[PDB]
């Protein structure tokens, strides 16, 4: 095919996702793929699901040459990318699906992620990759910041109402679920199937990592500070995720507005979906595909609306999107090899 | 055994919760069981899972004789109970699990359950069952409403704090989550294993029937008209309960406050748990027992506070509250028979 | 595009299937779609998952016309195919998923399905739908039927096997396991996902309608009467399909020449693959997809072999094939809009 | 209480379910704990569903005092078992879950396990823990190797076929299932609930620990050497297991004849239920119960039979047992604090 991609980190969840999903893009192809402890080793070794492809052996991101690659898809820890990425030649372009680079404020990214920011001056030209909000900008720049996937469910519905002020930015509360796919492979007691199977329970509860990522989008939008209340939740599930979302709506709006002015921002948009109203969404209806659906309902406290906003946490709160991003950035169309529809039941 | 226990409507999960329990208590034992449509089966039949117990042939309400039994546990839908309760003998001590019987404002049952309450009178010597809060009326009542699952995970946290005054009583906003066990037996598509499975999704939006028996509760505490915003979701999985309560502090007061009420207020009880200030309860480690785990952290919002409760929807949620209150009602030890311990893994 | 299908019997699981597989096809379009019990209703209706197609609405098979279509895929309940099948036009290519068609012999077909053959001469016409054996035969057919799953994951390796005489045909004992899906999306309770969930059962032991499917396939390849053990176990998980075939091999053959031959035999297949020897497959690996990965082992008793056979039950077990008939039929490469990638995790 | 209980290896799941099933035990109460690694930490700190119950502090097995106890249950890791066990005071009543004692033939542990058995002697005087076949010897042991999970649904239904010569030794097939509780807590990769989530596969194909131990005890019994054929398969699910076993029946035998010795051999028997013929047994029946369920039916194949035995493997496959074991050996009644009933669903 005459696009030839790279892919760091190919050993993880949204590394196997990304050559999923390229398998039958037209005009992408994975040419080389890194790993660390697994450099050497052929991907079906690591993911066996994937021996119907003819894919690259996996090698180190040290031993890469990258002049016969165009772009590059980085799925590596954070602790990493930064220096990879600050190092890597400038005739690429990137769509980073780490954290490191989707915070602006420096010393914002040292606070919430434990370390300085070894990246500062190329910081400064990476544009957040939510596609559906930031498409213009996406389309011109050369490392995108592939948002994370909570951040991706509730910056899409509440970004067009505070730009509408529609809603005021205070007492915003999200209780977030995810499958727990969310969390990795790594090998951790926690996330077993006897530790996790037939039970929930909430994570990151006052501070998580997206925070800072949240109010960074919501708070551009609103053009002052927005502090949020977010909590994650596990779901005994592997794909799957939803935002129920608690907003005071603006003096004399009403749900119906809420509604008209998502319906009217997001109309022609193919992978965000405003359901009718009172129409309950199902994390269910999008497993397995790039979609995400959204829906407003009135709260029972007069002034309050709820919104529903869910996707699958590993397509387009990670590899789909970063996908979306690339398509455009190449100047492809947005929906190549995108169209995946739900795995349902 | 001393007390003969009669079960109206066994064919149900709230109904073989009862006969699970009962199975081991020292002095109470099933002698009548009633069923409808499965009425003359053997609860082999119905329940094989049952059949290292020896048990009543089931028959139908309208051919069992109440005067052969001491207390009834009633597991029958909503809107068929008052009727029926109200023509039992008056030498039987009763706990009603619907929710017929839960609302004291006959106008406010009509409008939440579409039709008359049809047991008026009846209705004012009803007691709450909400064991740990309203223990002393429930030992000396001969009709006990068990409360509903996620009332009584809500009220026990809130109860005591809205009492003294460490919270305040507006924009108490409560997302829930439950196991599909909770939607009952009955032959739906929607409770489909492939429907279920490998996702979560919102429902009762705005209006839920618990909604009038949660502020019935927290507004007879606050002495004022409490508006809660309260959101259901659907989990796959069998049994689990969590409610993630968002509130917003009395002014000065801080979460220790709030940790130190709770922990006084429930200190010796056996059946209400609170940890550890930031100890995340886990659904998974009251799964199969009458427990309920409770802990308190800030939000991320200053002044608010986030309060998480979890117990097993069928056990402190539904069929172990009963037996709890017919326990002291018949003038036996609280906890007999409800000793069980989580079944974790 | 090119090719306009009808689609009777859309409700269901494997109605769905044809839908998602064929929105992605470059030459198949869906344009009539059956559905009696809610005809006149739209499809995101009964599976909002779809709702990003642009689909036909829902009519009554009667009020339908075929000679609009220029094939079409039958998903119709047991008992209800031959007699519709027999009136349809006869310059349209059908496949049919149900079992009606499945057995050429009328006296087996009365006595496994408890009714006669309504179609008795049309059957004479009718190709098993086994693909990847069947190819040269299934091109040049009008009506195909499409294979049951487990018989799919039976026949695909035994066939072999047997065609070159390395196994005997007595004693082969299968051991096979399927996800819930393949129950349908029918309203039962034990299908339910509290009465799936967490255990295992076996189903249809000794007698079940897939045995004379299954011993019809290997009969006519052993050119004598093959006399099968099958027994089906219902699993906790939506889709998945695994056969555990325990056969004796002939004298002086061992587990290498089993798999050589299967090796040899499946070589330049897209959608079957052949593991190295003590290779373990996983339904996991298969999921969503239309692969069916089998692996050979030798058992503990000598003389025996073990064979490990697996697709997803509702792709390769069902639609997927399906499809995979009709790309031939019409003369289409046969992976035509068949190559989605497992989805794993 | 009475009975003072030592736990030897409490941080994993058999430990879990010996401290759960202790709890309500009216005699035995656990007054010493160790896990090394976690030695020092509270049992809450390791599972914090047991923090209802008043548990000593985790220890050190070298800082253990055995003269303290009267009793002790070995969960300790296969290879530290028998020299651990070797130099327990002589006072003391053992119950090794591991597998290190089951095997008589020293050589063949050897074979199969890896490394030379360290308490040769000690072995001699060791009784298999099969409750209700070895009954008499185990009440007058001081030291009993507590059986494996699957080796007890196998045994239970073969060995008193064929002590009655009821069916042939040879050829006996044995497909098995298990939930991955029986994998161990052991944080590894392969156990991750997005791994094993929503599939199926075998493992331990050919060889498998455990097939020594069901050869042991089906060759005691037919006094002749059998060698079967067990393949295990690995569900996802948490607890729960079932054998479906395929012999061949004696000549002139019927599947009438294999169920009645069944009925009579444990028609007094409180833990092991023969059901009606043609019943099918459920994993979820026996689910957190120490009860086995089996049923008979007659295989396709003229001659033949399929046998089901199904069990919790975490209750009679492992801990349930061991306890059912103790309780005699002690003098105490044998159901004692074993009567817990299925929690279903």
């Amino acid at each position: 095919k005459d696009i030839r991609i790279g892919l760091l980190g190919a050993s993880g969840y949204t590394g196997a996702e990304i050559v999923r999903l390229l398998a039958n893009h037209p005009h992408f192809q994975v040419t080389l793929m890194t790993a660390d402890r697994k450099a050497g080793q052929s991907m079906e070794s690591v993911f066996p699901h994937l021996r119907a492809q003819k894919l690259p052996t996996l090698v180190s991101v040290k031993d890469a040459d990258f002049s016969t690659v165009d772009a590059v898809f980085c799925c590596l820890p954070h602790g990493t990318t930064q220096e990879i990425i600050k190092e890597l030649p400038t005739a690429l372009k990137i769509v980073d699906l780490s954290a490191d680079f989707r915070l602006r404020n420096i010393a914002e990214y040292e606070e919430w992620y434990g370390q300085p920011h070894k990246a500062v001056e190329l910081q400064k030209e990476v544009v957040y990759g939510l596609t559906e909000i930031l498409r213009e900008d996406i389309k011109k720049a050369r490392l995108v910041a592939n948002p994370g996937c909570y951040p991706t469910t509730i910056q899409l519905p509440l970004v067009p109402l505070l730009k509408a002020n529609l809603i005021k930015h205070e007492n915003i509360i999200i209780d977030a679920k995810s499958g727990v796919s969310g969390a990795g492979r790594g090998a951790k007691e926690a996330n077993l199937y006897s530790e996790i199977a037939e039970g929930i329970s909430s994570y990151g509860v006052t501070r998580h990592r997206h925070v800072p990522e949240i109010e960074q989008g919501l708070s551009d939008v609103a053009q002052s500070k927005v502090t949020v209340s977010f909590t994650p939740h596990l779901m005994p599930m592997i794909r799957g995720m939803q935002s129920t979302i608690y907003v005071e709506m603006a003096p004399g709006v009403r749900t119906e507005d809420l509604h008209q002015q998502l319906k009217t921002s997001y109309e022609d948009e193919e992978f965000v979906k405003v359901l009718d109203e009172g129409v309950v969404p199902r994390t269910h209806n999008v497993r397995g595909s790039n979609y995400c659906h959204m829906s407003v309902f009135p709260d029972r406290i007069p002034g309050r609306a709820i919104i529903i906003s869910v996707i699958d946490n590993l397509v387009k709160g990670a590899s789909g999107q970063a996908l979306q991003n690339l398509n455009i950035m190449l100047g492809y169309p947005e929906t190549t090899g995108l169209l995946h529809q739900p795995l349902f039941p």
